[PDB]
């Protein structure tokens, strides 16, 4: 929808902070006649309160060899967070101001070890290395989003737990440090915490992976989210060495018993869907992947007790491994075959198109079923799969 007559873009709050680019000392940020300084704010929040931002660009300064991270260690409480939002669902731009050949370790952009923020309609690019490492808790990024950063877009570790990302997009990040094989769109990975989940997200023209859930026993859930073309080098690296999934859904046999739902990958130089050697079964329910290096991946061990949960998915254009599974309904085995005459569009472009102001996802023709496709409901009634007619249709959408 349309938020953009909402000063305070949706959010319920007891006292706003008005902040600007521009906003100094001399003001105390009760109007943006009068805004205070980003970092003014920071000092005054408190739980249910709102750091409201002016739409632009908030530029912090560079020096070479040095960080320039923000760190928000303050916390919010439950049913109190600590609000920061671009206001009338306009967009606020953090910019770290990292030439493009540098980079510095742990010079992250947003660095989140506080619990409770809920961050909306503000971006992050151009930090040092991660555009946002959370290792904090309970925290939200909603219509966020995380570019051209020196290293993955968002990342999630060491003990971050029941974060959740939705509406949020990560794009062209990139690591000079092991020429462009770090750099992921979205990172919950390794010692992460339990409970993350990312929403209604699109990862794309990432170095490395779209999505990166590498040696993390802890389950992912992953719902109505896109990644396409990872793994493209547009760096002019001679030495390139990004991997190029979509999906990287675990890695180093650790066994993550992660969910993934009418969610879509193309494009991708390797997997649209990887198993990436992940020891546990991954239940991957009504997705679409097209033209991809393989469109699923998963010919893999996993270890004695785990099986894998396929139901409903769509492959075209490209091939499937589907191993150590249980899996029907899928256009690779018992459902009805997938061709180009079963989609409305397969123009690419369109997957970019703008959210809405309030971070929903455009309503495009782009893999969505044509009228006369027997892929209309064709579908196993899986639990808590949304559907209309008689059962869900294959694929990540739904005829309507
Ligand atoms: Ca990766
Ligand atoms: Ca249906």
């Amino acid at each position: 929808a349309d938020c953009s007559s909402d000063l305070t873009s949706g959010i319920s709050t007891k006292r706003i902070y008005y902040v600007a680019p521009n906003g100094n000392s001399s003001n105390n940020g009760s109007s943006f006649n009068a805004p205070m300084s980003f970092s003014a704010a920071m000092a005054a929040v408190n739980p249910g309160e709102l750091i409201l931002l002016k739409p632009g660009t908030y530029t912090i300064p560079y020096t070479q060899g040095k960080g320039n991270t923000i760190t928000f260690n303050k916390s919010g409480k439950d049913g109190a967070p600590i609000y920061v939002a671009a206001a009338n669902c306009g967009r606020a731009v953090f910019d770290f101001s990292f030439p493009d050949s540098q980079w510095v370790q742990a010079s992250y952009g947003f660095y989140v070890t506080g619990d409770y923020w809920y961050f909306k309609g503000v971006e992050v690019t151009r930090a040092g290395y991660q555009g946002a490492y959370v290792i904090g808790s309970h925290n939200t990024f909603e219509n966020t989003a995380f570019h051209h950063n020196r290293n993955t877009g968002l990342e999630i570790n060491n003990g971050g737990s029941y974060n959740t990302v939705i509406n949020s997009d990560a794009y062209r990040n990139y690591d000079p440090k092991k020429n462009g094989s770090m750099a992921d769109g979205f990172g919950p990975k390794q010692k992460q915490g339990p409970g993350n989940r990312f929403v209604g997200c699109r990862a794309w023209e990432n170095s490395d992976d779209g999505f990166d859930l590498f040696d993390s026993p802890q389950k992912v859930v992953i719902e109505n989210s896109w990644a396409f073309r990872n793994g493209i080098n547009y760096w002019n690296d001679s030495a390139f060495a990004g991997n190029g999934n979509g999906f990287k859904l675990g890695g180093n046999q650790a066994v993550g018993n992660h969910r993934i739902t009418r969610s879509v990958a193309f494009g991708n130089v390797s997997k649209g869907f990887d198993q990436n050697n992940n020891a546990g079964g991954v239940t991957v329910i009504n997705n679409t992947s097209y033209k991809n290096g393989i469109n699923y991946g998963f010919g893999s061990n996993v270890q004695s007790g785990q099986k894998h949960y396929f139901r409903n998915n769509v492959s075209l254009s490209a091939s499937v491994t589907v191993s150590n599974a249980d899996a029907k309904s899928n256009s690779w085995d018992t459902g009805p075959a997938a061709s180009a005459s079963d989609f409305v569009s397969l123009d690419t472009s369109l997957a970019t198109v703008s959210r809405d102001n309030d971070g929903t996802l455009p309503e495009t023709s782009l893999f969505r079923l044509s009228a006369n496709s027997k892929l209309i409901n064709a579908g196993t009634k899986e639990s808590n799969i949304s559907y209309s007619g008689s059962a869900p249709d294959l694929g990540a959408f739904e005829r309507n």
